């Protein structure tokens, strides 16, 4: 049912929280050596969009941070973008589904889980 469900991604990269902000901050890694496994992944622009989807994906956002699942959600204009750690990719939009509204994230390699 519906019709305009517009997903984008293109590659997660390898990328961090620059120790300034964590909240509202993203920086890539030059070469640095992480503990490897602990990068972070994000998305892009998504539809449908609605105050609906809006409120709930930023307070299930809140939500999975208040348990052990730091999660990032920013606008801009008409552009909710999204950012997760790494297996949170597939545990988010797993749990996201149940919740009924829309999300944009894969599963990691093939649903690895």
């Amino acid at each position: 049912t519906s019709l305009q469900l517009s997903i984008v991604h293109r590659l997660p990269q390898n990328y961090r929280w620059s120790a300034g902000f964590a909240g509202s901050k993203v920086e890539p890694i030059p070469q640095n050596g992480p503990c490897g496994d602990n990068s972070l992944v994000a998305l892009k622009l998504l539809s449908p969009d609605g105050d609906n989807a809006w409120s709930v994906m930023y307070k299930l956002s809140q939500a999975l941070s208040d348990i052990e699942v730091p999660c990032s959600v920013l606008e801009c204009e008409g552009e909710p973008c999204l950012f997760v750690n790494r297996q949170d990719e597939f545990a988010a939009t797993c749990r996201l589904k149940n919740f009924g509204v829309a999300i944009a994230e894969p599963f990691s390699n093939y649903n690895p889980f």
